């Protein structure tokens, strides 16, 4: 296969084992190391998929950051790790960390951003930032502070892409898919701009930038996916599957659409597929691109914030 999986190094694997020890010592269980009843230690299997892009209900709007229901759902699905990636905030982190531990889940720390870059002018693009280690966590905190400190208008807090140069250490980036700088430029056929953007990530985020692939039945998602996979194969860039999770169950879609409208003051930016899909569901969805699934599990092992 010419699609790259970025494997956690021996050092990262050791940090992952230590991070699971912490889950287990604080919580009294660890789903990653759990043995099903009538199963055996010898027949235990690794996770096939981990959610790395997940928002609480009020993430980009006004309201509380309740992360309890996301942990509750992940625990019910037997998920051994979960990221919360709320919009330019870490509100729910302290509670997510504790609840994660209580449920035997490895908590992964991240946030979603709107990004501005000179190459794209004034246009805002999507980026997900994961903290791989405590230095990354500190840098993620600093990046959020920087976005607020320079102030914002109705468009909300924004980061400059170039701020990532100085703040890069311990961060793993998910590209934003069709909404990211690379994705938008792929959809527009701007090969020269794709090349400039990819050069930035290769320089500052070596093995720490993933082309995000998303299948939620929204416009341009699959056309972008085709182009991203072609780019990934030609450049050796790793792809990663996410489900851009915005609510817990598919039946929650109705309430989500309405919460967004109230805040907006009224545009169909969201799909009913953006729920917390099971590992089995995600594996079937990306059966044709198993590398996109494998990279979620490797990224999950690489993310160890204590
Ligand atoms: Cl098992």
């Amino acid at each position: 296969s010419k699609l790259r999986v970025v494997f956690a190094t021996d050092e990262e694997i050791a940090a992952h084992e230590a991070r699971l020890d912490l889950v287990q010592k604080k919580g009294g269980s660890c789903l990653w190391r759990a043995t099903r009843e009538s199963g055996s230690i010898g027949s235990m299997s690794e996770p096939r998929f981990v959610h790395l892009r997940v928002h609480s209900d009020y993430s980009m709007i006004d309201g509380p950051a309740k992360t309890a229901p996301l942990v509750k759902k992940a625990a019910a699905l037997g998920m051994p790790a979960l990221a919360i990636t709320d919009f330019t905030n870490l509100c729910g982190l302290v509670k997510f960390y504790g609840a994660g531990h209580g449920a035997g889940i490895k908590p992964i720390v991240g946030a979603d951003f709107n990004v501005q870059c000179d190459l794209l002018g004034d246009e805002l693009t999507h980026l997900t930032v994961l903290a791989a280690n405590n230095t990354g966590y500190q840098n993620l905190t600093l990046l959020i502070s920087k976005a607020y400190q320079r102030g914002y208008g109705a468009a909300g807090p924004i980061i400059d892409r170039d701020w990532l140069i100085e703040l890069n250490e311990g961060l793993i980036l998910l590209s934003g898919g069709r909404m990211g700088d690379v994705g938008r430029s792929l959809l527009r056929g701007n090969s020269a701009l794709v090349d400039e953007c990819v050069a930035f990530y290769e320089e500052h985020f070596p093995d720490r930038y993933f082309l995000e692939l998303i299948r939620t039945g929204r416009p341009d998602e699959e056309s972008y996916l085709h182009a991203a996979v072609e780019l990934a194969e030609a450049r050796g860039l790793p792809v990663v599957a996410t489900n851009d999770v915005r609510f817990i169950d598919s039946s929650d879609f109705d309430a989500h659409e309405i919460r967004v409208a109230i805040h907006d003051g009224f545009p169909r930016n969201y799909s009913p597929q953006q729920y917390m899909r099971s590992e089995e569901e995600m594996c079937e969805l990306f059966a044709d691109i198993p590398e996109a699934l494998a990279n979620t599990v490797e990224i999950a092992k690489r993310c160890n914030v204590t």
